């Protein structure tokens, strides 16, 4: 359909847009023949009405398509193309795991991140600590490397839905950006724009999640189940606890070498692990690489026991011109922070409350994250050995161990993650790392 | 309040904007500090919301205050200064006759009117008909000649109620258009920004009207005057009956002529002169010159009988550079169409139905109204001796009387009339001229 004004009013009395309206719509909006206050006026009408089920697909699919989308047909590929999503979090290092793990069990990761803009952090950040790392390969070899690898984690090719970049930046001006439809289509968008097989968003939910309330998060993930599977590919999702970091650690370089110690075995972190490994099954079952949970859980275990997770994630590292012992000497490669040194709580007790909003910032106003989103960062700043709550804090026991460039740096930093850890008398009750398991 | 994008944050949640928060949005919008997005995504909010009295007054006075507000306290006028506005109609000369009359009687008008920019008319067009008549004088002459005279009719300033001319525009490429407390604010801005004492809206009901249903239109003269009495200036508002030309004749200079003839006694259609006379009392009323409506329909009567009614209208034209003697020689004035020619219906019967909407574009069709709205009208062009809904019409029966430009023009016009006024067996029911009074 045509005009673009006429289309508004059909929504705003209430009315339902059909496809080829919402896809003249988005593209109208990508071609810049659709004005700002066009696009505000539909989002304020969408916020009110909502969108239904079908309407909600097409508003994806729209999107998804304004852009470019990937296919792997002519790869021959004898595997599902399965991936992960998410809705950020600090310390949510799991999709370095991830990746292996799932392309040591059949499956082929054509991991498109973006880079990170602010506080949630960034997954391409954090593997450009490794010295040499390449997040943007050409298309020919990125299909070479998830064809031999079978995973890699690149950088967005600009191309990947575009009409969703206009969209959002008017909703951004107009408080038109608190609308489910609006977000899980514009969430699934470039993610679904990588030919996928089957999804699995990881919708996370606390004093850190991308929504307020658990019944928003909830809310959000059930949306995003639908209107995944209804673009046709598999999706589930699941929700995940975010009351504080999920790694014992929150930065670049600091997580990346706590990505290879999981892998190796070294060490994992209880929670992190349960999370991570929940994903996968997930993405192994939708992937139809296994037939149970237990199956699944009998099959990213071996894996993760028998060494070739940490394999896969090297010959990734190597594939992406990153150095071919990094697993091994990880320890010679990432760079380490000048003033390493903890920080413990003014008075003892228990973690009863955690900030994670206040960490992640920290981080960022510490060097390992762009501020002005253009501004360099340094890769060895960050906190490793985090208190987890529950735990009790003494004179032996530091809330974190802060990695900073200097005194002055280390002083901002120690403030913070005080500032951000709430002390008490008792240890709060322990709450559940995978909350629920949306599907079907 | 400052954040245009939490200014809509707020209404769109359901709550309520402070005088403070809307005088500041509206200050953006004539600024350019505020964009077309937020225009629109505030705009959809109340459309959905809508605003309470005291924010509907606040957004016509926020509108009235951009701009220009003209003030009389200086000229020490001994009378109320009064105006008329209404919502358009086809035919509508009764402004021609209703400033004269209200100036007779003690009143003062500062009738500062627009170009007319489509279908329904232009009263400053009628008024350009006059060889040599000057609508705009300078604010020094203008008040010299509502002091001298106690009328004019002269052009916008351009700097009325500007922060409008950028609202109605997003509104109308966004589907914001129809909606009360928008409309209203629209309406009165302009029209309040003469500094009057009292106003009266005709708001026009029919297959004419503004709006669609007379209950809109009904709901709509009752928000006028809602906001206007908030706005200080003692208004009134009365549904008046628009199924048919108001007046004998549309066009420009024959509409001069009628209102001449109106004033002079020379003729006065029965329906012309029940709203213009409806109106003034209400002008008289409301500027505290009358207080019965017996005392005012015996105040403007005696005026229209005794001539000063003609007198000042003669007066007020040649004080704005027309002839000294236009009321008496008009005839020699006014310009006279080429080719003068009746129509009548290929059937003949009662006149049933009026499109005054085609009637009204037909003129603009036929020169009588700016197409492109920057070119050229002819004055002389239009229609008179317009048969009433009731009237039969056979071979001796014209269903009205062009005069048009030539043959090929009178063709089209011709056609236009006949394919507007709609034929019957049996004459319809009788309406009401003048429907109800919306006041106190």
């Amino acid at each position: 359909l045509f005009l673009a004004q006429e289309i508004i009013r059909k929504k705003r009395d209430g009315h339902a847009l059909s496809d080829e309206e919402i896809r003249f719509f988005i593209n109208g909006i990508r071609d810049n023949t659709i004005s700002e206050g066009q696009i505000a006026a539909l989002a304020m009408t969408i916020f009110f009405h909502d969108m239904t089920m079908p309407e909600r697909v097409s508003l994806t699919m729209a999107m998804r398509d304004s852009g470019t989308v990937l296919d792997w047909k002519s790869l021959h590929l004898n595997g599902p193309i399965v991936d992960k999503h998410s809705t950020g979090g600090v310390g949510d290092v799991t999709s370095l795991m991830l990746g292996p793990m799932v392309a040591a069990c059949g499956g082929y990761i054509p991991m498109i991140s973006g880079r990170g803009l602010g506080h949630t952090g960034g997954t391409l950040d954090k593997l450009e600590s490794i010295p040499g790392f390449d997040i943007f390969p050409d298309d020919n070899r990125f299909r070479e490397i998830i064809k031999d690898v079978g995973v890699a984690i690149i950088g967005q090719t600009s191309s990947l839905a575009p009409a969703d970049k206009r969209f959002y930046a008017t909703r951004d001006i107009t408080a038109t950006v608190d609308s489910i439809p609006l977000i899980t289509a514009s969430i699934l968008a470039k993610k679904l724009a990588e030919g996928l097989d089957a999804l699995v968003m990881d919708v996370k939910v606390g004093s850190g999640a991308f929504m307020p309330t658990y019944e928003l998060s909830e809310a959000l993930a059930e949306a995003i189940v639908g209107v995944a599977n209804g673009a046709g590919v598999r999706t589930t999702a699941l929700l995940t606890d975010m009351n504080q970091v999920l790694a014992s650690s929150a930065g670049n370089a600091v997580e990346v070498r706590e990505a290879v110690q999981f892998l190796t075995g070294e060490y994992r972190n209880p929670r992190l692990f349960d999370v991570t490994m929940a994903l996968c099954v997930e993405m192994l079952i939708s992937g139809k690489l296994a037939k149970d949970d237990a199956e699944a859980r009998a099959k990213l275990q071996a894996v993760l026991d028998n060494g070739k997770a940490a394999e896969v994630f090297g010959r990734m590292v190597a594939a992406q011109k990153g150095p071919t012992d990094f697993v091994e000497n990880y320890a010679k490669y990432l760079p380490t922070a000048m003033l390493t040194k903890a920080v413990y709580a003014d008075t003892e007790g228990f973690v009863s409350e955690m900030d994670t909003r206040a960490l992640g910032m920290a981080v960022v106003a510490m060097g390992g994250g762009r501020r002005q989103a253009s501004d360099t960062i340094d890769y060895s700043v960050g906190f490793t050995d985090m208190a987890r709550l529950g735990d009790q804090v003494d004179g032996q026991r530091p809330l974190a161990v802060i990695h900073a460039k200097d005194e002055n740096n280390w002083q901002e930093a120690a403030k913070a993650v005080k500032a951000a850890i709430k002390l008490a008398d008792k240890a709060p009750e322990s709450t559940p790392t995978v909350y629920r398991r949306i599907s079907e």
